[PDB]
């Protein structure tokens, strides 16, 4: 099921919550240029649709969390979405305490290194889970995505060929039910969300899935190194739950020439629910 | 062993030949840009270091054919190079062909859409052949590479990781005994490179392998489509010999949005040696 221009009115959707609330976590690692931004597209749907928004600041050093507080966001470090838990780096981690953090029945992921991000992302991305049946996962998909092209896609369609429908899949902005999200594993650092997204569909199959138009997405765009520890992250979390044993070995670049070893990590976060 | 900066004259390589030939091999697809300034750069060493220099001309339908015989070369078509079998698409059926169609002991392959290669490229190459010991497989590296960097050696570092060292595993620029080459089976399209890569280093480990520094490649470069494919058959081509099965379902491309599927192969063909 796949929506090329939603039409629900957010009117609409609150009607269809039925009790159902919703959270909102925006991950942020030093977004400080397009943070603000961000929270002030979503947040005139607090106490309304929206039930809660957090901001999940995973470490940032700059500016990020004192314009997000004058953004009148919640601030939430990783350390105190969970304390007893010692923090580990990377993305996956920080999604994985984010369930700690909020108690919505509907859990909403939006990057924080949006450019001027459209204010009905939060509905559109919903819309599915609220008018549908059956929808646990919503997906973004938008109009250069490198690693999504190059190294996920074409994967998915040699290891995983029923999942070649989706047209993004490592998208950041996503929507689920907590009930799955605290199912599931969490892959770390980058390999979240491919990971999410080929466990719902091992667990649950097509039909709990959707993807949703969001237009046109501008962020951007990242240094050719930092992509290379992002694919292999991503082809980690893949091949495992493909059943493929991965090395373990990170990737090794040269910039005569010298040499860098970026971290991978073959070790899931549990279901958010052993944690209960 | 990784030369960094050759130094071997062209008169030290031609002695060290000892009775072994060397054939150049320039596989061609509507090249005619780039097709005369790599013949020009390298016809000055036939009847000297090289005793054979052809185009393997791979279906081109622009002039490739004609300026390349206008530069002296000898052009040979996919057909011409082995009659008995129809052609199939792809580079790796032509390097196969290729073989076929040369006799060197030593066989040097080239991409013909190189813009003003050095013509040192050939001798740099064969140094390590001609004054090693061992070395049946020479690789190039150089100073933007989105396939090999995001695809390939991520890949590796994953499935191979002894193979983690190789700068340029998808270099189209290589040399090799044909010993070697009649050897090994030749994978479709764009696998080929990594899979003689990953097939020599099975076979004979890492000391037969070497790379050498050519510098600088300026060429290129490609729509986001057409690498999605390649890389899709590199993944192929990899999976297999990493003893992985592939869906053999071709990555498929959304461009509303209408939709492509791109041919995919899991079809090596054999050591040129049955064929004897």
């Amino acid at each position: 099921t796949t929506w090329h221009r939603p039409g629900w009115t957010i009117g609409e959707l609150e009607a269809a919550k039925a009790g159902r609330t919703i959270s909102v976590v925006l991950p942020a690692l030093n977004e400080e240029a397009t943070i603000e931004s961000v929270i002030d597209s979503i947040s005139p749907l607090v106490d309304g649709l929206v039930d809660e928004l957090i901001v999940l600041d995973s470490g940032s050093t700059d500016d990020t969390e004192i314009r997000a507080i004058a953004s009148g966001a919640r601030v939430v470090s990783r350390e105190q979405a969970l304390p007893e838990v010692p923090v580990r780096p990377g993305k996956g981690e920080a999604l994985w305490r984010s369930l700690a953090a909020t108690s919505g029945d509907i859990v909403v992921f939006i990057d924080s290194d949006l450019i001027n991000p459209h204010p009905l992302f939060v509905p559109w991305l919903v819309g599915p889970l609220l008018t549908g049946e059956g929808i646990q996962l919503v997906k973004s998909f938008y109009r250069g995505g490198r690693v999504t092209e190059l190294v996920a896609r074409p994967l998915l369609a040699a290891l995983r060929p029923e999942l070649g429908c989706v047209l993004q899949p490592l998208s950041g902005e996503y929507a689920a039910s907590r009930e799955l999200l605290t199912s599931l594993p969490f892959a770390p650092g980058y390999g979240v969300e491919i990971g999410l997204l080929i466990d719902t569909f091992d667990r649950l199959g097509l039909d709990a899935i959707a993807q949703v138009n969001l237009g046109v997405r501008a962020h951007r765009n990242r240094p050719l190194d930092e992509l290379g520890a992002m694919s292999r992250q991503v082809i980690a979390t893949l091949l495992s739950r493909c059943g493929i044993p991965d090395s373990g070995v990170g990737l090794t670049q040269f910039l005569d020439y010298t040499r860098h070893t970026w971290p991978v990590s073959l070790v899931d976060r549990p279901p958010m629910k052993v944690m209960r």
